[PDB]
């Protein structure tokens, strides 16, 4: 200590041992005249807070930590954004799935499916856990309108549904059918309905977490799941409630084994044959839950809570321009490069609510009345509209108050400073409204 | 950035007087003759005139 404190500044007298210098964005002088063009992720301040000196004069003064010392600062942060759910960016707003694009009958009497891979965009947005669901649903309709059913493709065959309930709890082991004659409705985790020659993939999004699908060993680049994937665990078809309550007047077999074909407005429910019980949809969640678990996709993928952030993220403060660039770190003026002196979780929780509404809609669709863009199939019983789950989830965005350890910095800070924060890509983060930087040098040892 | 550099600095230690050796390529083109070296020019007295 003893000589080798002074922090010194022009002319305005000697100050003893740790202080403060300040690095802000909401500073007026500064916007007009430096960050114009820059944003809350990326700007310029002038760390002199001189009163009489203009922001360009200053840029040329400099606080002076004493030079027998090696100094350090004690770096805290506040940082606050407001980056919504879905959107470009943290790619959480596309998805490709592949679906039936065209149904005609082939030139002999044989008949032609074509499918392809198409790329799905949501409605930029801050969404609930379910709602976002029902988005994509719906992109997925809003595109067999554009294109499928205008080149003979019927609602009875849209290949790809987000759902959301247990496709098999009314099961009857015997029967081979769910008894109550209706997919018990009640929400059991973000699933993947599937149809033959189709599937999805997510090797380009987020979203996937948010459906709570995860890849058991993620760290490999692709995200395909296919019909064929889905092996085992086809949802089962819905027992014909009238042929059987109808019957019993008149071996003597009953009206069981008639397995429901379609749904008012005769939907096919497409069932492999005129026998099985079973329907040609597929389940991703019957498959993880039901089908063989060492060659299923319970092997190569992980069933798991939501979380509709999608994905905890961080980001990383660079100071440049004060200070001393990290062991590893090689010192550049690539803004995309810059040494980084702190890292810390992108701003962003799930908050949890009790859903009422979960049964009040059981309540109003049962008395008729208009529809949504949503349950454009009410009576389906598959592509219906997942049921609402108790609980939903919403992203929410908080101000941090961090801090990051004490860092060495250099002994001549320049009068005008550069703050930036990254994220892992690396690159700024649209979605700051503010970053508040403290710095408090303090001596460390003796050169 | 360029500019950014042209900031910072090589330091060579202050305690000493330093020096450096300097090589340099050092490659032209230029022609035999040229207004610059000034052999595209030349004045001469000669006849322009001749009456009775």
């Amino acid at each position: 200590t003893g000589g080798r404190n002074s922090i010194r500044y022009s002319e305005l007298a000697p100050l003893f041992d740790t202080t403060r210098v300040y690095l802000v964005d909401n500073k007026s002088t500064d916007v007009a005249s430096l960050n114009y063009q820059n944003d809350h992720s990326n700007f310029l301040t002038t760390v002199i807070q001189n009163n009489d000196y203009s922001p360009g004069e200053a840029s040329t003064q400099t606080i002076n930590l004493d030079d027998r010392s090696h100094w350090g600062g004690d770096l805290k942060t506040i940082l606050h954004t407001n980056m919504p759910n879905v959107n470009e960016f943290m790619f959480t707003n596309k998805f490709k799935a592949r679906v039936m694009v065209s149904r005609s009958l082939t030139k002999d009497k044989q008949v032609e499916l074509k499918y392809e891979w198409v790329e799905f965009t949501l409605p930029e947005g801050n969404y609930s856990e379910t709602m976002t669901i029902d988005l994509m649903n719906n992109a997925i309709v809003e595109h067999y309108l554009k294109v499928g059913r205008q080149n003979g493709v019927l609602e009875s065959d849209i290949g790809v549904k987000f759902d959301t309930r247990n496709f098999r709890l009314g099961f009857d082991p015997v029967t081979g059918l769910v008894m109550p004659g209706v997919y018990t409705n009640e929400a059991f985790h973000p699933d993947i309905i599937l149809l033959p020659g189709c599937g999805v993939d997510f090797t380009h999004s987020r979203l996937s977490n948010l459906l709570g699908i995860r890849k058991r060993q993620p760290f490999q680049e692709g995200f395909r799941i296919t019909y064929d994937d889905l092996e085992g665990g086809n949802i089962p078809a819905l027992l014909d409630v009238d042929a059987y309550q109808a019957s019993l007047k008149d071996p003597q077999k009953k009206p069981v084994i008639k397995p429901l074909t379609e749904d008012s407005k005769k939907r096919s429910y497409n069932l492999i044959s005129n026998d099985s019980t079973f329907t040609q949809y597929r389940s991703w969640y019957l498959a993880y839950n039901y089908g063989d678990p060492q060659t299923g996709i319970r092997s190569w993928t992980l069933l798991c809570t939501p979380d509709v952030t999608c994905g905890s993220e961080q980001v990383y403060w660079s100071l440049p321009d004060m200070m001393q660039d990290p062991v590893t770190f090689r010192s550049t003026s690539q803004i995309s490069n810059f040494p980084v002196v702190g890292a810390e979780l992108l701003p962003v929780h799930s908050k949890s609510f009790y859903n009422d509404q979960a049964v009040y809609s059981q309540l109003i669709r049962q008395f008729t009345s208009l529809t949504h863009v949503f349950n454009r199939f009410p009576e389906n019983q598959i592509l219906a509209r997942p049921p609402a789950p108790t609980i939903t989830t919403v992203s929410e965005n908080v101000p941090a108050l961090t801090d990051h350890g004490t860092l060495p910095l250099r002994n001549s800070i320049g009068g005008v400073q550069r703050v930036t924060i990254t994220d892992a890509r690396r690159r700024t983060c649209p979605y700051v409204y503010k970053a508040l930087g403290i710095v408090s040098p303090r001596v460390l040892s003796s050169r």
